[PDB]
């Protein structure tokens, strides 16, 4: 069957691909983490489909229904926010594959490609979407406008020494930052000490911003320093972007200098 | 009037987001670089508009003509390959409006935003688009699925020693890495010498690709090492992606572990 991984940007219908829209068009089923499935059922897109969402609040889980039910012949849509391959389903999904032994039968390289195995085959593509990186820095101005990192402060399946290994790299290298997963109830302590490795390579004063459900409902855009990211809070519909040495504020907007 | 940053996408028509597509479908005049422009003519997306190409290889050229145009009332749609914030127009168009002094009239913060100075006022908005990074990902597997930074080889505007650091810090964090303007005529060792700084960090036979025109006609995904990219020959319309010292290959997919 297929397996379609969909990435549908940050939240509002406007802002996914028509690829992505087609994507979820041809699909018999739809699964996904509850949010991103009532995002899509509130759009209006999931009609007379088979749409799941109980029982997958897990990423192993969705993958692996996903991947049954392709196996088994289904045109099948695993919903991810922004983009799959970014914090998403594309890797849980290939690792799964590659678990299973299921080889490639086109003689391709990349994706899309055909995958089979004794369970049967599937067809797995990725649908790019707009990352939160991107989403939120069009409501910012120009912050990653020049070298940007990408970090995750979710601890659960990383150890943090090495999230800390991530943040010293990018403070000395003088990257902007943006931070994925800043906090929830149980990580409460991430961001603050993200933000204190980072002042050790550039100024308290240095831009920073919080933007919470960007393109959503309730969506906020909260702009800060560095320094006030030690006590600043921050959510799991939150990206936190932190500035280079370079970064200023210009009439509300976070620009990072293009040279 | 209006001045709204359009991204585009990868360059095919179903990459752009539909919000992308309504910017376009608003705007008077498009102006950009001549290859994002005739994409978007071979789309069919220009027709009864006013379209400018002519006189704008510049980048500041572009940023000058749009906003004047924009200025003087008229709706402007000025278009960016992937999204206006990386690597693309949003900076141009905030250090001119800053170099101009136009101050912002409605207290908002961050962007869409209302700005004016004595030649008239604007408002400003940026449409994200999948940049080169998610996009080259879609067609090669999970290979961003962790920790990722972007960098850009171009020395034009940035010394070539501060590439250096960003490419130093990004092998001692373990960073996935994505190089945007990897390589052209002039900067044919660029490529060559990031491969050896990383190479001090990592394997050789660490995963590494060159997907050139992702999207686009005469698409290419080639796959080697990063040993490999010391000799690879890359143009303009690639972009490059090194895995971490977790990254590996999967049945023709480049696949870097979540956890
Ligand atoms: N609409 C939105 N506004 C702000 N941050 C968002 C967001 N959607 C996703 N994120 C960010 O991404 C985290 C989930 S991780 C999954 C990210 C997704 N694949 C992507 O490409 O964006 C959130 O905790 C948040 O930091
Ligand atoms: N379709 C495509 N395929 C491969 N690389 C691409 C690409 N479009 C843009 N790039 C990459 O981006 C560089 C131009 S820099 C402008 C990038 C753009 N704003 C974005 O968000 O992607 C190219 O040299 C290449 O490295």
């Amino acid at each position: 069957g297929e397996l379609f991984l969909v990435g549908m940007g940050p939240g509002d219908l406007p802002g996914l691909t028509q690829r992505a829209r087609e994507a979820l068009e041809g699909a018999e089923v739809v699964i996904g983490y509850s949010t991103y499935v009532k995002l899509l059922e509130e759009m209006g897109l999931l009609a007379g489909k088979e749409v799941v969402r109980k029982g997958m609040t897990e990423e192993l889980d969705r993958a692996e229904e996903a991947l049954e039910r392709a196996l088994s012949g289904q045109r099948v849509a695993l919903v991810s926010g922004g983009d799959p391959g970014i914090y998403g389903m594309a890797a849980p999904v290939l690792e799964l594959m590659e678990e299973r032994g299921l080889k490639r039968v086109d003689g391709g390289v990349g994706l899309p490609g055909r995958f089979a195995g004794e369970e049967g085959e599937v067809f797995l593509a990725v649908i790019p979407g707009v990352t939160a990186a991107n989403a939120v820095a069009s409501l910012l101005g120009s912050p990653l406008a020049h070298d940007t990192c990408l970090i995750s402060l979710s601890d659960l399946l990383t150890p943090w020494p090495l999230i800390e290994r991530r943040l010293h790299a990018a403070g000395q290298g003088d990257f902007v930052v943006v931070l994925y997963n800043p906090q929830s109830k149980r990580r409460d302590w991430q961001l603050r000490k993200s933000a204190e490795i980072l002042l050790e390579y550039r100024p308290k004063e240095t831009p920073a911003a919080l933007v919470k459900s960007a393109y959503r409902k309730r969506q906020e855009v909260a702009l800060t320093t560095l320094e006030g990211l030690r006590e600043a809070e921050a959510g799991m519909l939150t990206t936190v972007v932190i500035g280079n040495r370079q970064s200023r504020f210009y009439e509300g907007t976070f620009l990072t200098p293009r040279g």
